[PDB]
């Protein structure tokens, strides 16, 4: 079998070649990037005498598709005219290659992943942490605008990138599952760690279920490790017990996929599902505290920021109590970014 006249590998990506020039314009350096979507190359714009992110979509019809709705995401965001388009990667083009769709971003520096890697998973600063805090709650705000009213649907470390390797301007990628409040398609969506209650669940989502990955986000990139870190779907919902506890009766009852995870007693109440011969592998409900995790008294997370200025015990209780409310079970009453952006943990020094 050849692929796409030889230009492509078995997986529908296009075979990248360090050196190459597109269309007289393009000269592609490396590949910088790769996913179920398909890749991403930096590359230097002749043309306008720059240097790019080029995401090259699969060679497959559903790729395409899907790919078709992220352009039309990024081009209505970047419409728009507020200054707060800026927390939201700039798509200057697209176009068509050797069948592939390509999309050319501006380039922007390394991810909040890489940056925890920097500082061998220590975490960064709290902060840092809230200047990451607010730029995103700000953003969550613009993508609220009614409208856009786009759901990100995959926040992750990996998607907030740094604008230049040495300032905390940070910029949202990624949105090729993004989807506005309308027109949702999918059931099993975010990342897994990030992955909210309401969509473990098979419920209905909003623009929520970005907050609770926002929550998740901000304490992993101060503790330096996922807050939520499940092997698959049962482990992530057992692993959010852990530190929250049965989530609400008046949610479960509606919830498509509570059996999955929960059982329900005579008298309606709401238990963990009953587990095999005992055996115990998780904490009781709500007792891996969020409070001892963030070490708010006891010197940070792990000890290590005890006697270090901008980490008083005022201040872990304000990122504490913000985070609590982003990662409320009911996505009715979970904080929303307007009032996230009033929240003490932001006031001014
Ligand atoms: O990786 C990126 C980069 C981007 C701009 C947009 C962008 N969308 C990405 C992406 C990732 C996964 C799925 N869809 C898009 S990665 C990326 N600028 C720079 N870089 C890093 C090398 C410094």
């Amino acid at each position: 079998k050849v692929y796409n006249d030889g230009y492509d590998d078995d997986n529908y990506d296009y075979i990248v070649k360090n050196g190459e020039k597109w269309m007289d314009r393009y000269e592609i350096d490396s590949l910088i990037g790769k996913g179920s979507f398909g890749q991403v190359v930096k590359a230097y714009d002749r043309v306008e005498q720059e240097w790019v992110a080029i995401k090259i979509i699969k060679n497959k019809k559903a790729f395409l598709n899907q790919a078709q709705i992220e352009v039309r995401l990024l081009e209505l965001m970047n419409k728009h005219d507020t200054e707060m388009k800026y927390y939201i990667v700039h798509l200057k083009r697209h176009f068509m290659f050797r069948n592939h769709l390509c999309l050319v971003f501006e380039m922007l520096s390394y991810n909040l992943y890489d940056l925890l890697r920097n500082t061998n998973f220590r975490g960064v600063s709290l902060n840092l942490t809230r200047k990451f805090a607010q730029q995103m709650c700000t953003a969550l705000l613009f993508l609220a605008t009614p409208e856009l009213s786009i759901i990100h649907c995959d926040l992750k470390p990996e998607n907030i990138l740094l604008c230049n390797p040495k300032r905390s301007a940070i910029k949202i990628v990624d949105f090729g599952s993004s989807c506005q409040l309308g027109q949702r398609i999918y059931q099993y969506i975010q990342s897994r760690f990030y992955r909210s209650p309401e969509v473990l669940l098979g419920m209905p989502y909003d623009l929520a279920i970005d907050m609770w990955s926002l929550g998740c986000i901000l304490v992993e990139m101060h503790t330096g490790e996922p807050l939520f870190s499940g092997a698959n779907e049962v482990d992530q919902m057992n692993k959010i017990v852990e530190v929250l506890g049965i989530p609400p009766a008046h949610i479960l009852d509606q919830a498509p996929k509570a059996r999955k995870f929960f059982e329900k007693l005579p008298d309606g109440t709401w238990n963990l599902k009953k587990t095999k011969d005992g055996k115990r592998e998780y904490k009781p409900p709500g007792t891996r505290k969020l409070h001892n995790i963030l070490g708010v008294e006891t010197g940070g997370p792990g000890g290590r920021r005890a006697g270090e200025s901008g980490h008083t015990v005022a201040d872990y209780l304000k990122f504490k109590d913000l985070i609590l409310r982003m990662l409320d079970y009911d996505p009715k009453t979970r904080i929303q970014p307007y009032y996230a952006l009033q929240h003490s943990f932001f006031k001014k020094t």
